[PDB]
């Protein structure tokens, strides 16, 4: 079984994602994502080894008929997804790097003696890495994995393939206290003019803690605003809400559809509703009071309610979050919320494995 995500970190957490080229993975079809993972000699998890896109059936080609049953196998591309580590822990970072640099030269070698395969659990010739192998049912193929024999590829990884994600303590979130939440907070739908403006509607109000509701208020004020924006954009059902009610032509497959994600830039993982756990329950009702009408000045009546209503009762931004993921001290955890860099940025550059 390949193990999950460790969940808490003292300080800001980062993970990668790379898609690799040069070839596929095939598997039965409703196979689970994880067929594998690569660790450090001394146990330390790396990444996992995952089905990515999904590339067609798989066809066993005739020259390479072993007597084994492939039916209904589905190819997939191969995406490496790293076990997040401390983002100022520099060991941590570039060992990932280099496990899979050196897992893309075995893949190399892999396809070229044993294309149509799977991959066995070995250890690296400096002793450096090994792979654990949690789903034998599955096998690697060069290129599109059509035909019995490679084209001499290399596995490779390119900026295209890859993304970053980026871990915070909640509460940070607006502080702009270190780089990585003054990154994070250069999001294009992050809006910190509703810092200010909620202090300005909540004089009167004696808040438990009127800086921290502020920070949240425009952090939620920005996500259910974008939400929105992007329903009206993208012509997506939210809720109850008909874009054709509006005369929206529908122009994406929902919120998980990839424009979609892209759009974001910067996409928060974590369920929004979360965060409302960082205030008091009277700070959380005076913030989430005062967020209807930002949606009702800026959309029609039902896109508000239908935002409003869908991130309330937990709805997520773009599919399945991490929402066990937490900062700050192991034995009173803060909550941490995630975002994707869809496309990595200069600043996190440095964190992504490079074939060149
Ligand atoms: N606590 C954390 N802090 C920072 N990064 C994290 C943390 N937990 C997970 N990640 C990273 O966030 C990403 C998690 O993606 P994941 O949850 O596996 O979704 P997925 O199902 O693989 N995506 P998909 O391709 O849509 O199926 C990886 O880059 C992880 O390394
Ligand atoms: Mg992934
Ligand atoms: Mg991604």
């Amino acid at each position: 079984a390949t193990p999950d995500f460790p969940t808490h970190f003292p300080k800001s957490s980062i993970g990668i994602e790379n898609e690799l080229a040069g070839l596929v993975v095939a598997m039965p079809a409703n196979s689970a994502q994880k067929f594998g993972y690569v660790k450090s000699a001394q146990g330390d998890a790396l990444f996992m080894l995952t089905k990515d896109m999904n590339q067609g059936s798989y066809q066993r080609p005739p020259s390479l008929q072993d007597g084994k049953n492939y039916q209904n196998w589905q190819t997939h591309t191969v995406e490496l997804v790293s076990y997040p580590c401390e983002m100022d822990d520099k060991a941590a970072v570039e060992t990932r790097k280099q496990a899979m640099l050196w897992l893309a030269t075995h893949f190399t070698t892999h396809i070229d003696q044993s294309n149509h395969q799977p991959l066995a659990p070995i250890q690296s010739e400096d002793g450096r890495f090994v792979i654990e192998i949690t789903n034998a049912k599955h096998v690697i193929a060069a290129g599109n994995g059509i035909s019995a024999e490679s084209q001499g590829q290399t596995i490779t990884m390119t900026p295209s393939g890859q993304q970053a994600t980026v871990g915070v303590a909640a509460k940070g979130f607006g502080t702009s206290a270190t780089p990585e939440l003054r990154l994070l907070e250069s999001a294009p739908w992050y809006q910190k003019s509703l810092k200010s403006q909620f202090a300005s509607l909540t004089s009167a109000e004696n808040l438990d803690d009127k800086e921290l509701a502020a920070n949240v208020f425009a952090y939620l004020t920005s996500i259910y605003l974008k939400t929105a924006e992007l329903a009206k954009k993208f012509g997506i059902y939210i809720n109850e809400w008909d874009p054709m009610s509006e005369q929206i032509t529908p122009n994406a497959n929902g919120l998980t559809d990839p424009k979609v994600k892209n759009a974001w830039e910067i996409l928060p993982r974590t369920k929004p509703s979360k965060i409302v756990e960082i205030l008091s329950k009277s700070d959380a009702k005076a913030v989430m009071k005062h967020i209807k009408p930002q949606l009702q000045s800026r959309y029609s009546e039902s896109l508000s309610k239908n935002v409003f209503q869908y991130f309330q009762d937990g709805g997520e931004v773009a599919g399945h979050g991490i929402n066990n993921a937490t900062v700050g001290d192991k034995h009173s955890p803060e909550l941490a919320i995630l975002f994707e860099f869809r496309t990595v940025p200069n600043e996190l550059q440095s964190y992504l494995p490079k074939t060149e």
